[PDB]
């Protein structure tokens, strides 16, 4: 019934941006606008996938 924040993880496998980092938000698709802006901060043109399982998303090249 309470709406949580839940921890989302972001693997990143860009050109010139690797590693890992993480947000919180109460759903996945506010996640993936925090992290998609993050990465295009950071200069990343890459493609995504979204980990449902394990509420991870991961951007490659």
């Amino acid at each position: 019934h309470h709406h949580a924040m839940d921890t989302y993880k972001l693997i990143l496998n860009g050109k010139t941006l690797k590693g890992e980092t993480t947000t919180e938000a109460v759903d996945a698709a506010t996640a993936e606008k925090v992290f998609k802006q993050y990465a295009n901060d950071n200069g990343v043109d890459g493609e995504w996938t979204y980990d449902d399982a394990t509420k991870t998303f991961t951007v490659t090249e």
